């Protein structure tokens, strides 16, 4: 009933047959976190039954934790790779963008998965039913997930592409961290800085594959720690400044202000460049 | 501030600012769709100031359904319809439309924009308000601001202004429903259909008389119908529209879709309503 590929209930794939229908192909899962100690446990856990098995690769990529992230992940047998390991050449950048974009040059399979660790009891049929459309269906290069509220998704990202990208108005959860993507199309593209990442791919993928190159998949319900409203205010900021930018609108580069006392947070109008000039 | 901001509470009394009209009129204008459950006591808390501040207090009536009307009525404010504001225009829904109407049935030289959604305000809001315009000079615009928290505001307005015209980044509530202005500077300007009339009026007002025209004062806390997610959804995509559409970028015309699973659409308009000053 849409004009992008949308599985609504949970698909009848196994874990058999996903790993099956990879055929030679290898499957990198990536899990971004910054200060995560209380969630990132659960969420590993969920995941590394399928190493050695579906997924080739499980990484997790600290952002430059100061509370207990690295220790606990360790200690869940995950390995752990900071943003200056996974590509010391370049000086490191502050936000999520960066650390999702350094993650290619730490991976090597052929797919890769970016699950948030922020997550609250994720299931752990989160990674097959994302690499679900990738493996067995053909054309898609870019699976999305959605779920159950998404203040900043609801009233910036999908009204705004409403406004200047009608076309990807069927995208339930275009800011969602949870998507599958092949490494051809990721360092293809470039990445936008903090939390526009997620908004940038979004459309440059739509701008170059058009939707019949994207999917998106349920995964139920989604809990994670609900942020203060001036955090999301700045989340806001940069998905704008992002989204713009893909529109051909100039952005004025100037930060959200907030009062009664002043404080501007910063805002970022670099873009990383695709991953393959960095070969 | 490069804006003139009033932070605390006003000196003025009821008997000066009473004063300083000097034989300009003040119209109170409270735009009202189904609010019988707050209406009363917007109304009581500016109606005492009738006959004297407030020469004018009317409450208009954008359709309700509900005892929005004759709750209004019985407490001495004047109803006045869509269609007894300006009969020979057909009526279009939306906020934007009530406001430009109102113009039509108020012959204040200052008028006074009050949302009627407001759980207990103070009666202090309309002379807080017409503070600047009365005394101080160059001012033609004043918004408030206060303290959920303007989800909308803090989350789409705030930022895009950053992002489209950070002159206005100085502005605290820019879609505050509290506002007041001068009849010359209200009836030369476009009115943005339904929720895009507040963040529309600013903008158009700074580009015509720049920031010194503009003052904002603080109303101390504001509480109001926490409304849910879908219809805020709504209510940004016309903010946006309306953003856009004064910062010279195409709007796509299309509304925002909602999948709650099923598919419901919510309408946008990219129409204005054209200066009051056509229809003399």
């Amino acid at each position: 009933a849409l004009p992008l590929d949308t599985t609504w209930h949970r698909p009848g794939w196994t874990i058999g047959e996903l790993e099956a229908a990879k055929a030679g192909r290898t499957i990198s899962v990536v899990l971004p976190a910054l200060n995560e100690e209380a969630t990132i446990e659960s969420v590993i856990d969920s995941i590394s039954p399928l190493v050695d098995g579906l997924v080739d690769e499980l990484i997790v990529l600290d952002s430059g934790s100061t509370d207990d992230t690295e220790i606990r992940a360790i200690a869940s047998g995950a390995r752990v790779v900071s943003r200056e390991q996974a590509l010391p050449e370049v000086p490191v950048r502050p936000g999520k963008g960066e650390a999702l974009w350094r993650s290619l040059a730490a991976t090597s399979g052929d797919i890769v998965v970016f699950i948030d660790s922020d997550l609250i009891n994720p299931h752990p049929l989160f990674v097959p039913w994302l690499v679900g459309p990738l493996l067995t269906g053909e054309g898609i290069q870019l699976v999305k997930s959605f779920y159950r509220g998404g203040r900043v998704t609801e009233l910036v990202a999908r009204p705004l592409l409403a406004a200047l990208r009608p076309e990807l108005g069927c995208v339930l959860q275009p800011l969602s961290g949870e998507y599958a993507a092949s490494r051809e199309l990721l360092t293809s593209l470039p990445f936008a800085p903090g939390y526009g990442v997620e908004i940038g791919l979004l459309i440059d993928t739509f701008d170059r594959l058009g939707l019949d190159a994207i999917a998106q998949v349920n995964l139920g319900v989604r809990a994670h720690r609900n942020r203060p409203l001036d955090e999301l205010g700045a989340m806001s900021r940069q998905v704008i400044a992002t989204l713009l930018s893909r529109c051909g609108i100039p952005d004025s580069g100037v930060g959200l202000t907030q009062f009664y006392t002043r404080h501007t947070w910063p805002v970022s109008l670099v873009d990383r460049p695709p991953m393959k000039v960095m070969r």
